[PDB]
């Protein structure tokens, strides 16, 4: 999965682009739930959010390292495809 950093300016522009619906508003920040991001495998070659994102604040999340297969499962389960 990917995930939200501190740096996130709170601006709204991924949200809207989230293929799964995987972001929404935090306290703070923006926030990805894990269970919905398949870093677009799927929808989209590249993630999404990362390429409207205005401060790179999106980065592959450390505590979730997913492989292609195993995100394209998540995938198929999100979306029953
Ligand atoms: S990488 Fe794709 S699935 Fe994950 S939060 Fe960003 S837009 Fe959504
Ligand atoms: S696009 Fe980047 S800065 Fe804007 S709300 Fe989303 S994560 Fe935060």
């Amino acid at each position: 999965s990917l995930k939200i950093t501190d740096d996130c300016i709170n601006c709204d522009v991924c949200e809207p682009e989230c293929p799964n619906g995987a972001i929404s508003q935090g306290e703070e920040i923006y926030v990805i739930d894990p269970n919905l991001c398949t870093e677009c495998v799927g929808h989209y070659d590249e993630p999404q959010c990362q390429q409207v994102c205005p401060v790179d604040c999106i980065p592959l999340d450390d505590a979730n390292v997913e492989s292609k297969d195993q995100l394209m499962e998540k995938y198929r389960k999100i979306t029953g495809k």
